[PDB]
DNA sequence: TGAGGTAGTAGGTTGT
RNA sequence: ACAACCUACUACCUC
């Protein structure tokens, strides 16, 4: 459809000078010759210690500042030791905005650049490259700030670039007895004064400072030179932040609260503008001229239920774009006895539209008889269950869990309802009832278009703590198709290993093979941020190999800047190319509207088919009903899978189907 | 656990 | 330590 102009929240900015496009060049000399795996968290700190603008150029330094006004000799304390620098000057190299390997360093500078001209201006706070102006909060004892963070970098021409987008600050002014002792419950974060490792603060320590056994509180921290200038308090049993379950005894003197619970796109885009005609010209760097680039409103998805609708939530009154034969069981965890009659009316209206017939059962068991409860379970799948709607008030993380979990061992997905709950709740249970029947296994609601791509399969890595989950989920059929998940494998990382990758691919072009009687002829393979270097090199010769066309997509939840109008509003479904390879997406419009930034890594669809496609695939998720998510169901769909499989383990699953949407 | 989203704390992996 | 992404909490808003 249309075309725009949108502004970015970048601004350009002058040229740099003669004398910019040439840096000063340093030779790095370490004492202790450095650590192999130390090099660069250190060369990077010599930057720093050198002074100036100046940053890390291979394995020297990249000076904006002639050395002899550089503190070339110093010393430098990392991890324990010390270490002693010295930089030799070895003259000047030219750098070309041109060659993206030059200005990967031009913009390095600019960043120091930006932050050491921050550094220098009165009234103002400067926590890393963000800056924060007005003051928004008097508070009492905790100060809450206005402002904005920033970026700057170079271009093709050699131009800076400022980037530049408003922000807030949570900051305390006291100390964890000062603070709490004003009127104040207690954190759930607490950083020690003397340090930086942070701790989730439990509780407070009925116990004597002084006469408390430390595996003496007193007597130890105070023969560190904690005790000077302060007043330790009473004890804090604290937990280490990787260990959740053991204690560690502390003192309420020796720690600081880390406070944190305690605007619209109309004002962003103005403070913005603001903050860049300011800071432009208190720089020395030029009056900000916003960059502008060409937008595209994207043609709207056709959302199909058996006839077309506008949201899922529509598919309960114009009936199922494929319901089947299916019963669902109910199992209520307070007191009552059967189906409220609202949620019968409903599901029944729901089904007769959509054609096939409806069975309603009910389980008369609880949880609480162990074994037999399960054994009522295996009987309810046998009549031909298929997924369970539980009616109970709010249950606990743990016990929640433990319930998921026991049900699906029986092959059973199911949907809480907490159960105060009035008919006029129509948003609530009608999300439930798309809940109940997605688990159910039925499709409610497809796409009418034709796609480059006639399977569509997301990839995110982790649902844990130590290790985590790489899976995938897939809208198989072009069609606007059918949705599938995987069994996901558990791995270190974030980096999904080269052999499961195309493992799981194989699976979804499997499910293809066997809804369509062929291979697709290309698959859109998504990926949930960054793809980690040669991630899908196997996967993808594979689908070579077997003549399968594709494209590889990084999708971003965050990076994309921002983005606003000219004039007018903004729309549904904004394409906004930028540099080649990449775009944003706009894809929903709370405040603010966050777009992806989406990486074309491989394959040769054009940009605007992709993201026509991606925009699309942000409609298909069943479960959402009155909204819909800012990323592709692909993607969503892999990110909940993913998440349940690290709540409750992958045990569970061998014996649910992968068309049910257990996870959702 | 109805589901979306922005936005403020914290911390983790990949990469040079 | 920095970039790039990711993640967890909580608060807030919405149909
Ligand atoms: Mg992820
Ligand atoms: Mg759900």
């Amino acid at each position: 459809l249309g075309k725009t102009e949108v502004f970015l929240n970048r601004f350009a900015l002058r040229p740099l000078n003669p004398e910019e496009l040439r840096p000063w060049r340093l030779e790095v000399v370490l004492d202790p010759p450095p650590g192999r795996e130390e090099v660069y968290p250190l060369l990077a700190q010599v930057a720093r210690r050198a002074g100036g603008v100046t940053v890390r150029m291979g394995d020297g330094l990249a000076s904006w500042s002639p050395p002899e006004v550089l503190v070339l000799e110093g010393t430098l304390a990392r991890m324990g030791q010390t270490y002693a620098y010295r930089l030799y000057p070895k003259g000047r190299r030219p750098l070309d905005p041109k060659d993206p390997g030059e200005r990967s360093v031009l913009s390095a500078l600019a960043r120091r650049l930006l932050q050491e001209r921050l550094r220098r201006l009165e009234g103002v706070w400067v926590e890393g490259l963000a800056v924060y102006r007005r003051e928004h909060a008097r508070g009492p004892g905790w100060r809450v700030l206005g402002g904005a963070v920033l970026d700057l970098w170079v271009s093709d021409s050699g131009a800076f670039l400022l980037e530049v987008d408003p922000a807030y600050r949570i900051l305390c002014e006291m100390s964890l007895e000062a603070w709490l002792a004003q009127g104040h419950p207690l954190p759930k974060r607490v950083r020690n004064a003397y340090d930086r490792r942070t701790w989730e603060l439990l509780r407070l320590g009925e116990e004597d400072p002084k006469e408390l056994p430390l595996p003496s509180l007193l007597d130890y921290h105070a023969s560190k030179g904690r005790l000077q200038g302060r007043e330790g308090g009473r004890v804090a049993w604290v937990a280490d932040p990787k260990d959740p379950r053991k204690p560690i005894p502390h003192l309420t003197g020796l720690l600081v609260p880390v406070l944190t619970l305690e605007l619209p796109w109309e004002e962003r885009r103005r403070r913005t503008r603001e903050i860049a005609s300011w800071i432009g010209r208190r720089l020395g760097l030029g009056t900000p001229e916003a960059v502008r680039a060409q937008a595209y409103r994207l043609s709207i998805p056709k959302l199909m239920g058996r006839r077309a609708v506008s949201k899922p939530a529509d598919a309960l009154r114009v009936g199922f774009y494929r319901a089947q034969e299916t019963a669902l069981a109910l199992l209520r965890l307070d007191g009552a006895q059967g189906w409220p009659e609202f949620l019968r009316r409903a599901l029944l209206r729901a089904f007769g539209a959509s054609g096939a017939s409806l069975r309603l059962h009910t389980l008369h068991a609880h949880p609480s008889q162990g074994l037999a409860f399960r054994e009522a379970l295996r009987k309810a799948k046998e009549e031909g269950v298929q997924a369970v709607l539980v009616l109970t008030p709010p249950m606990a993380w743990e016990d929640r869990n433990r319930l998921k979990a026991l049900l699906l061992r029986e092959g059973l997905p199911s949907q809480i309802l907490n159960v105060p709950l009035r008919e006029e709740e129509r948003h609530r249970w009608e999300n439930a009832l798309l809940g109940l029947l997605a688990k159910a296994g039925l499709q409610v609601v497809a796409l009418s278009g034709a796609y480059p791509a006639e399977l569509a399969v997301g990839f995110n890595a982790g649902g844990r703590e130590s290790f985590r989950f790489g899976g995938a989920a897939c809208a198989v059929g072009g069609d606007g198709g059918h949705l599938l998940w995987t069994l996901p494998e558990a791995q270190a990382g974030e980096r999904i290993p080269q052999e499961v990758v195309w493992d799981l691919l194989e699976e979804t072009l499997w499910a293809f093979r066997r809804k369509a009687g062929r291979l697709p002829s290309r698959v859109l393979l998504l990926r949930d941020g960054r793809v980690p270097q040669d991630e899908f090199a196997l996967a993808l010769e594979a689908l070579a190999r077997e003549g399968i066309a594709y494209d590889l997509v990084s999708v971003r939840k965050s990076g994309g800047g921002r983005v606003y109008p000219v004039q007018g509003r903004l729309a549904d479904g904004l394409y906004v190319p930028l540099e080649d390879k990449t775009f944003l997406l706009l894809t929903v419009h709370r405040g603010t509207p966050r777009p992806l930034k989406l990486v074309h890594e491989a394959g040769d669809t054009p940009l605007e088919a992709l993201a026509h496609q991606i925009f699309h695939l942000t409609r298909l998720y069943p479960a959402s009903g009155f909204a819909f998510p800012r990323l592709p169901a692909p993607l969503h769909l892999a990110d909940r899978l993913v998440k349940e499989v690290g709540r409750l383990g992958i045990r569970h699953l061998k014996e649910v189907d992968r068309e049910k949407l257990f996870f959702v």
